[PDB]
DNA sequence: ATTTTGACGCT
DNA sequence: AGCGTCAAA
């Protein structure tokens, strides 16, 4: 009762770039706007392997992970811009600065953390304050949220999609207490203003459409905002929480899509996020872990307290290069030559880091896969990162998997190198 | 033969 | 430290 936390201390908004390399691309090139389209890397097998589609491609079945000629044969007119490849690799940089395009922006607003290239979470719940203060009990107004769905309206007792959206938006405004400047749903109304102001910012400044979910953690906002992409927002009340996650299934939350949510699944005999309510927390712990049992808990009834961390800029910088099948390094030579491209383009981004940043990564972390590992990564080792030079991290990298080396003869290497991963962490302050 | 990333937890 | 999990385009 009147000490049950609610998880409602707060106001998060998760912003997540719509198509995002894709949207890049039809920035630099007019001829993809409104298209279907996808972004392609490498082109001599199957015609690449995409990795961004445009909407209008998806109608078709476009996706991602998909090979562009299997994508021809759904779409036969969908149109493909390639990244970019340079010392043998493709090459993410055009992508890298348009997100700091985005992140500098969202950044003027509030605290951010970068959670991956095209997304971050905000930390709203001082600049709703403070603009509750400046409206000076003045009601919200529809126009002040042309975007926003509000997640479970309309509801009790038109056609289209528009229609239905301000249906919900009306509802949900006609019932807020506008002079209660503590109260949940109206900080997390005013949240979602500030968000469309957000959201038109980063269109006007960069082109670059968004979607956004507000809620009163970062859980929820991010599954907030996959509710209605593309270019829309989504607010998702405390008081949503139990319809919403009565049909929704345990993989669509973040951290729960991978063995811990099948485990949770299979372990519990349940489908969906509202299900686990009915355990104890004592009971999830059992299965689950003291730390991911707590969670569980919390996270059932919409309560999560991880911040908004204060991060705007990738804590490690890497460099990475498969070699599929016949392509696998079997000569020392080529190891080394790969072992080279790849320390250059980590120098290269590293020197650009440094004279942005005021940093320094002082660790090189070498990771190999060998063929015939169902593993990511087959070996991990570290060495001292001392001089942001690509010869000396390379021959470094080489000595320190040179060992890997299984074959007698020094000139060969077996078994083949299906992976070079090289990646500088540990930055300090310069 | 998706590939190229990036964060954080476990022991 | 080295390995594993989960998540982005
Ligand atoms: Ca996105
Ligand atoms: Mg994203
Ligand atoms: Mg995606």
């Amino acid at each position: 009762g009147p000490h049950m936390a609610t998880g409602q201390d707060r106001v998060v908004a998760l912003v997540d770039m719509d198509c995002f390399f894709v949207q890049v691309e039809q920035r630099q090139n007019p001829h993809l706007r409104n298209k279907p389209c996808a972004v392609v890397q490498y082109k001599s097998w199957k015609g690449g392997g995409i990795i961004a589609v445009s909407y209008e491609a998806r109608a078709f079945g476009v996706t991602r992970s998909m090979w562009a000629d299997d994508a021809k044969k759904l779409c036969p007119d969908l149109l493909l811009a390639q990244v970019r490849e340079s010392r043998g690799k493709a090459n993410l940089t055009k992508y890298r600065e348009a997100s700091v395009e985005v992140m500098e922006i969202m950044s003027r607003f509030a605290v951010i953390e970068r959670a991956a290239i095209d997304e971050a979470y905000v930390d709203l719940t001082s600049a709703v304050q403070e603009r509750l203060q400046k409206l000076q009990g003045q009601p919200i107004s529809a126009d002040l949220l042309p975007s926003t769905y509000i997640e479970g309206l309309p509801q009790g007792p038109t056609v289209q999609k528009e229609g239905m959206r301000k249906q919900g938006l009306f509802q949900w405004l006609d019932s807020l207490q506008i002079d209660n400047l503590t109260s949940p749903d109206l900080q997390l109304t005013v949240g979602a203003v500030i968000v469309e102001e957000m959201r038109a910012a980063i269109e006007r400044e960069t082109g670059f459409q968004c979607s956004a979910g507000i809620s009163h953690n970062k859980v929820l906002a991010k599954l907030a905002c996959g509710l209605n992409k593309p270019n829309r927002q989504t607010l998702v009340s405390h008081g949503s929480v139990p319809q919403l996650f009565s049909q929704m299934p345990i993989r669509k939350i973040r951290s729960l899509g991978g063995k811990l949510g099948a485990s949770v699944i299979e372990i519990l005999g349940i489908e969906y996020m509202g299900e686990l309510t009915q355990f104890t927390e004592s009971q999830l712990q059992s299965h689950f872990g003291e730390k991911n049992g707590s969670w569980l808990y919390a996270m059932c009834r919409g309560i999560e307290h991880d911040p908004v961390k204060p991060r705007q800029l990738p804590k490690t910088i890497g460099c990475s290069k498969n070699f599929p099948g016949k392509t696998a390094l079997a000569t020392r030579e080529q190891v080394q030559w790969w072992l080279l491209q790849l320390a250059q383009e980590l120098e290269e981004r590293l020197t650009k880091d440094r004279n942005d940043n005021d940093r320094v990564a002082t660790q090189l972390v070498v990771s190999i896969r060998v063929q015939g590992d169902k593993r990511l990564s087959s070996l991990r080792r570290c060495c001292a990162l001392t001089r942001y030079d690509a010869h000396k991290m390379s021959h470094d990298a080489f000595t320190v998997i040179k060992n890997c080396n299984t074959s007698g003869i020094q000139t060969e290497w077996s078994p083949p190198l299906t992976m070079l991963f090289l990646c500088a962490t540990k930055f300090s302050a310069s």
